[PDB]
């Protein structure tokens, strides 16, 4: 399987805006067929930095992810309000 | 529930010497009966660059972590090959 994190930095004058976004992007992101785990979390020191642990199949499944219609109209209306680029990491369990 | 996502960035001529030693840890520290979850991963861009995900009950159940003998033994050998600081973040679940 794949692992992924993926940190994002909201401004804080802006989380009351996106938490809305971020909870449909997680309710819909866990209807997709191909998606094993999806969790979203936030930074206890830092209330506007949100973190996805996402487990897929492999990297074809995380490409839909990208492609769906709540990502590409969700994670733009997000990232309006970033106070830095987010980051993300593609990972291998360690065995 | 506390979910923590630790990093290590550990030198390349390195890797195959702190590999066993994180291997040990993981499974020592799985051993914790406080121990919620404990999983080990890798970055598909980087061999070096480590990332622990952590469940714990609460915020003591990490402090008593952090005393045990397989963290302070395990960690400052792992952390005496290191690229750079490693980074720690605490976290709430987003309802």
């Amino acid at each position: 399987m794949l692992k992924v994190i993926a940190q994002d930095f909201i401004k804080p004058e802006a989380i009351d805006i996106v938490l809305p976004l971020y909870r449909e992007l997680v309710e819909k992101t866990r209807q997709e067929p191909l998606c094993l785990a999806y969790d979203l979390f936030v930074d206890q020191k830092d209330p506007g930095h949100f973190v996805f642990i996402e487990e897929w199949p492999d990297r074809a499944a995380l490409d839909i992810h990208c492609a769906t219609e709540h990502f590409t109209r969700l994670v733009p209306l997000i990232n309006a309000h970033q106070r830095q680029d987010g980051t993300v990491v593609l990972m291998d369990a360690v065995p």
